C-alpha cells in the first residue's frame, strides 16, 4: 500500500490514497493517484511528464488486469509559489496509450484542481504538448469532489473522482465498455 506498489484493483479506495498522501508528510501541496486496470490489458509503464513539481517514485512498471497502480506527486520543495501537474502514460499491449493529467494548482483563490483521462493511438509519450492537449483541449473534469464518467473509445471506459483541495487524492477505474 505505497506508492510504486501494485495492489488488487477491489482495494483500490479513498483510505489507500490517504495512506499514500500521509506518507508525503508536511508539504504544501501533494497529490496521491490510484488507478484501477479492469482493462483486460497489461499496462506498461513509459513515463510522467511534470509540468511542476516531482515525483520521488518510479511509475509501477507492470499493472496486469485486475491490478490497481499507485503512485503520488509533491511540489518542488522550497519557497516556489506553485503545485504539482503532470501528465502519466502507460502503454497498454493492444498498442495504444492511457494518458492520466492531474492539476494542483498553489492558489485557490484563482486556480481550481483538475484531472482527465485518455487513450491515444499508438505509442505516445507524456510530454508537454499532451499536457496542452489534455488540460486545454480535451475537457479535463475538475477536482470537485465529485465522480465523472467517459467513454474512451476502444472498448473502455473511465470513472473517476478528484476532491478539491492541496492535498489531492485521484481515484480512476478504467473498465470495458
Ligand atoms: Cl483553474
Ligand atoms: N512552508
Amino acid at each position: 500500500d505505497v506508492a510504486g506498489a501494485v495492489i488488487d484493483g477491489a482495494g483500490l479506495g479513498f483510505d489507500v490514497l490517504k495512506t499514500v498522501l500521509e506518507a508525503l508528510g508536511n508539504v504544501k501541496r501533494k497529490i496521491a493517484v490510484g488507478i484501477d486496470n479492469e482493462s483486460g490489458k497489461t499496462w506498461t509503464a513509459m513515463n510522467t511528464y511534470f509540468r511542476s513539481g516531482t515525483s520521488d517514485i518510479v511509475l509501477p512498471h507492470k499493472v496486469a488486469h485486475g491490478k490497481a497502480l499507485l503512485y503520488n506527486g509533491q511540489k518542488n520543495r522550497g519557497p516556489v509559489a506553485t503545485g504539482v501537474v503532470g501528465v502519466i502514460a502507460y502503454s497498454m499491449s493492444d498498442g495504444n496509450t492511457l494518458a492520466v493529467l492531474f492539476s494542483v494548482p498553489y492558489d485557490y483563490n484563482w486556480y481550481s484542481n483538475w484531472w482527465n483521462v485518455r487513450v491515444y493511438k499508438g505509442q505516445k509519450r507524456a510530454d508537454q504538448r499532451m499536457y496542452e492537449e489534455l488540460y486545454y483541449h480535451r475537457s479535463p473534469f475538475r477536482g470537485d469532489n465529485g465522480w465523472h464518467s467517459r467513454g474512451l473509445g476502444y472498448g473502455l471506459k473511465s470513472r473517476g473522482f478528484m476532491n478539491s483541495s492541496g492535498h489531492a487524492i485521484l481515484e480512476i477505474h478504467v473498465t470495458k465498455a
